[PDB]
């Protein structure tokens, strides 16, 4: 007889997770001023750091053999880096180049927008598929 007691944590962790992503999409959709982009990256960063401390005291990855907090940490790490790449790519401009890529017509932005929500739908659902159903 389980009432998703322990699952209440992981579930409450996905709520904000998916929300954070949208935040990055809302900004990219509303390109206004520069302070919005600067505060955005700094904001998303705080969310991650805050999460660390959370589990830090609640059974951290450095106090077990097969921790779960570390799992999401890995996938999140590689994801965070990807964001930094785009952040800088926009900050600085590239005046002409020696070579020319193949394809693309100014949709590079829209590409990262979908490529993100996609990898997220799989990841979020991946851990959400743990339970047999909503009525465990």
């Amino acid at each position: 007889n389980a009432e998703e007691e322990p699952l209440f944590y992981t579930i409450n962790l996905i709520i904000p997770c998916v929300l954070i992503t949208s935040l990055a999409i809302l900004v990219f959709y509303l390109p206004s001023d520069c302070g919005e982009k600067m505060t955005l990256c700094i904001s998303v960063l705080l969310a991650l750091t805050v999460f660390l401390l959370l589990i830090s005291k609640i059974v951290p990855p450095t106090s077990s053999d097969s921790p779960s907090v570390g799992e999401y940490l890995m996938f999140t790490m590689v994801l965070v880096t990807f964001s930094i790449v785009t952040s800088v790519c926009v900050l600085n401009v590239h005046h002409r180049s020696p070579e020319t890529h193949t394809g693309g017509g100014g949709g590079i932005d829209r590409l990262f927008l979908w490529i993100f929500v996609f990898v997220c739908v799989f990841g979020t659902i991946g851990m959400f598929l743990q339970p047999l159903f909503q009525e465990e």
